[PDB]
Order: C-alpha cells, then structure tokens, then sequence
C-alpha cells in the first residue's frame, strides 16, 4: 500500500506531465497521495495562471463575511455578518490596515502559534465563494475554468444525463480569515489556486480517518450535533491542532504558498487560515473513485446548510433514497 502513515505529498510535475489534467491526478493517487487527503503541486517553471495581477482591483466582492468567533480558543463556532460591498482595492487596503493586518512574527510556525492563541478575540473581514476565474483564457494547463465538469463525469460513468454547471470561485483573504472543518459537498475533491498574496495555513484529516474527527466534533459541539446529524456541513466549527492531538485524532498540516495548486480528496476534512492578504481560486472536480464516495456522503437536511443548484442532480441520482428528505431541507 503506498502512503501508509498519509502524509501530505508535494508533486513537481514537468511542462509535458502538466498536460493532462485527469493523468496527473491518476497518478498522484498511484503513489497514494489521496491517503492524506490533501497534496500540493508546484507547477513546472514554464507556466503562469496569467501574465500580471495588477488589474485586479475593481472585481466587487458582493457580501464581504465579518467572521465573528464563539468558545474557546482551540474550540469555537464563526459566523458570518455580512458587511456592505467593496472592491478588491478597497479590501485589500482594509487588509492592510493597522486593525487587520499581519502582525510581525519570526517564520510559519510562529504565525501559527499566534492564529491559535489569538484568532478568537478578532473577527476578520472574508471575500468569499465570488463566482469568477482569473486564469487567462490562453492558459491551457490547469486552468481551473476549463475542467471536465462533475455533471460529465457522472454522465461518463454512471450513463445519466443530468443538468447543472461547474464555476470556480474566488476567494479574498486577510490575516486570520479562517476554513471551518469540512468535507466538499457530495464529499467531491477540490482543487484551490493561490494567485497571489500571503500564504494559506491548512489542516488535513486522512479519508480514512474522518469518523473519528466527527466523533469528537460530536463531543465538542453537543447541541449542535443534537440539532444535525450532519453538523460539519455547516462550515462553522474549529478545532486547534492541540485539541486534535490531546483527543488523537490523526491529522497533518501544510502551508501553501502563492504560485502553488492543492488538491482535497474525497472525504478528506480540512480546515486552515490565511496569513495576510491574498486571492485563491477553488472549483469542485470528481473522477471516477468519487462516485463511490459521492454515494456514501451524508448530508445536512435541517436546514442550515444549503447550496448550489446542481447539487440535487447529485443527490437524486446517487442517493435516491435520501432525496426527498434532502429536498424538504432546501426547501
Ligand atoms: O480557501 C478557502 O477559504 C477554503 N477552500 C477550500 O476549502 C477548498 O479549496 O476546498
Ligand atoms: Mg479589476
Ligand atoms: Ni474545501
Ligand atoms: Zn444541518
């Protein structure tokens, strides 16, 4: 079995590997980098996503999110007050800011050691989930708008035609801006671009693990577990690195860094934070060993968490049996 102990693996593939996409991730997972659930990969020197960034400053951001913070330090809930719109330029300035900005420190592990201590008392200002894509149209090697879509894939596999799209999403950063533990919906992979700006903390669970991170989510969170049976896909708990290993939950982490993609696997839970302004870009993606899991997932059906359009495809097809419940929740 490769990747026994699911360690977070670094690809460096080269220019002519880089060309197709579905091969590399085949391949990645040959040398078990989906037993982690998280890998990096450092695009070969030759590519860029886009020639510049420095015309990015009049992309609104809608409904900047306030993530205001309830608990504990190493245990809390955020939720989401949503502020009035701004521009890119006008967050970045706001980032930048003697109220937000990235305080000094000596390397990672020291910013690390801060987030933790500290990240409850404030409540950092998140550009999030923007529909949008920054790759240049030109760019013809992982460009994150050019995927196969999950709707394809289904219909490649399973024979069904349904209806639905596959956008990415930009995401806008600050010093302490924060991923709660998660799964992707229908526990899909996802795939996240750093274009630009300070680096991206992230926590991992191995796939194979992750009912014991529900377990103890359970325990920590008990009325929320009460109120859902499926509480994670909130997107609203954290839980520190030190709580994790008092409670031996086996876990990794990794910082991402601007030019870098990661890859989420199947049900594979992650968590992280931003060190400082930046600009990321993410879509969903499946493959053939998702539908397996894509079957499997849970679901949310209380009402909370809510989402795309193309997700009841996902769910009547692969979950006809949960259906109907799942719909009432959307509805
Ligand atoms: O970057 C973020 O805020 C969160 N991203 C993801 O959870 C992802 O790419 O799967
Ligand atoms: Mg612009
Ligand atoms: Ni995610
Ligand atoms: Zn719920």
């Amino acid at each position: 079995a490769q990747n026994p102990n699911c360690n977070i693996m670094i690809f460096h593939p080269t220019k002519e590997e880089f060309n197709d996409f579905d091969k590399y991730i085949a391949y990645m997972e040959s040398q078990g980098a989906h037993r982690a659930g998280l890998a990096k990969i450092i695009p070969p020197k030759e590519w860029k996503a886009r020639e510049t960034y420095d015309n990015i400053s009049e992309i609104l951001i809608a409904t900047p999110l306030q993530q205001v913070a309830s608990g504990r330090a190493g245990v809390f809930t955020q939720y989401h007050k949503k502020k009035k719109a701004m521009t890119v330029g006008e967050y970045r300035h706001l980032a930048n800011s003697k109220k937000y900005q990235t305080p000094p420190h000596q390397n990672f592990e020291d910013l690390e050691r801060k987030y933790w201590k500290n990240r409850i008392y404030n409540s950092p200002i998140y550009g999030a989930d923007i529909s949008g894509s920054l790759f240049d149209e030109n760019t013809k090697q992982w460009n994150l708008g050019h995927l196969g879509t999950i709707q394809d894939l289904l219909e490649k596999e399973c024979g069904v035609v349904i209806e639905g799209v596959n956008t990415p999403y930009l995401y806008f950063g600050m010093w302490k801006t924060t991923f709660a533990w998660h799964t992707e919906d229908m526990d899909l992979y996802s795939i996240n671009y750093l274009h630009l700006g300070e680096p991206k903390t992230w926590y991992v669970v191995p796939p194979e693990h992750g009912q014991r991170l529900e377990r103890l989510a359970r325990e920590l969170f008990p009325g929320s577990s009460r109120g859902c049976g499926a509480f994670l896909r909130h997107k609203v708990a954290l839980i520190s690195p030190t709580v994790l290993k008092e409670n031996g939950i086996p876990f990794n982490r990794i910082t991402q860094e601007a030019g870098e993609f990661m890859v989420t696997f199947p049900y594979g839970y992650h968590a992280g934070f931003n060190h400082g302004f930046n600009c990321a870009e993410a879509i969903n993606f499946a493959t053939p060993r998702w539908i397996d899991y894509g079957k499997m997932a849970s679901q949310c059906s209380c009402g909370e968490a809510r989402v795309t359009f193309s997700m009841d495809a996902f769910v009547r097809i692969l979950q006809p049996e949960r259906y109907d419940l799942w719909k009432r929740g959307q509805d």
